């Protein structure tokens, strides 16, 4: 005789057996949530005549349940400046820590930005400053009205330079929540890069943001590093510009720390590509985001 199946979070499991009977040769089903989990590609498992329950293949340990990554139920379809509609962008994080930010979520429970957002600009004044994380609309008093997310902790890029005035390399952070979130049809996962081939020129892809009350978006393209010039040219190993003269102050609508979300074709999933960076003012349509998929292999040993 076994024990009680092991639980598995995320997910649950159904007998094929006499049900509540946990004896020898007794056969378990699990299977994650549907639809936003996922189990790790049948997770079945029985009660062996030694007294474990296992699975021939990883036996005596349970599945892993994971959230489905960029596939909202609302996407959206030349190129704009327009509002956005409950759906549209549901791993947009609104943050409130040094003033007005923005994020991914990514996963269950972490939350992407950008290093510099953390800190307080220069020639601004020292102080306490608590960090503030919203998640799951688009407007901003109802995001309040939700509440912020406690952090558990705050892991910035080892690159990040406090006293460097000029970072074009490192600005990414990953803050961990205290507590998974809900995910609803308004607060999913996005993906992350994999194929350099991300990066191309003319390539489309969407930035959200708000300014301010309504968030925001933007469709531009890919642009050549020559393009974000007067922000300085080494800037092209470690991120990329991208807009068009033709947005004027809307190639700038992401927020900071904000994220630039492409939605391959093969898979028609959605990545993020890259974050809003330090930059300030798009005059001439364009400006520059940080490389994701320089520092994929750093996020996920964070997440572990
Ligand atoms: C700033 O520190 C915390 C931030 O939450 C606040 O409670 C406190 O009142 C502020 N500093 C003081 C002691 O005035």
């Amino acid at each position: 005789d076994c024990g009680q199946p092991r639980n598995l979070p995320n997910g649950d499991f159904r007998y094929t057996t006499t049900m509540g009977v946990n004896t020898y040769k007794a056969r378990i089903q699990y299977y994650c949530h549907e639809p936003y989990y996922k189990m790790q590609t049948q997770g079945v498992y029985t009660c062996t005549a030694q007294g474990i329950w296992k699975n021939e293949q990883k036996g005596e340990k349970i599945p892993r349940c994971l959230p489905v990554c960029g596939k909202p139920v609302n996407p959206v379809e030349i190129i704009g400046g327009q509002k956005a509609k409950m759906g549209n962008f549901p791993w947009q994080v609104f943050t409130n820590i040094h003033g007005r930010g923005g994020g991914a979520l990514l996963g269950d429970r972490w939350i992407l930005t950008a290093a510099h957002t953390l800190y307080p600009k220069e020639h601004e004044a020292q102080s306490n400053a608590s960090l503030d994380v919203f998640l799951g609309h688009t407007n901003v008093e109802e995001l309040m009205k939700l509440g912020n997310h406690p952090i558990r902790r705050v892991s910035v890029h080892p690159d990040y330079r406090q006293d460097e005035s000029y970072n074009f390399e490192g600005d990414i952070a990953l803050l961990e929540l205290e507590n998974s979130v809900t995910l609803g049809p308004n607060l999913l996962p996005i993906c992350l890069p994999d194929n350099d081939t991300f990066y191309d020129l003319g390539l489309m892809g969407y930035v959200s943001g708000f300014g301010a009350h309504d968030l925001r978006f933007v469709r531009l393209p890919v642009a050549n590093p020559q393009a974000c010039e007067n922000w300085l040219d080494v800037f092209s190993q470690n991120m990329f510009c991208a807009g068009h003269p033709s947005l004027k102050q809307d190639a700038c609508q992401g927020d900071a720390g904000g994220v630039f979300a492409v939605r391959d074709p093969n898979t028609d999933r959605w990545v993020a590509t890259g974050i809003v960076s330090w930059g300030i003012g798009c005059s001439r349509g364009y400006g520059f985001y940080t490389k994701v998929l320089n520092y994929v292999d750093w996020i996920k040993k964070e997440m572990e």
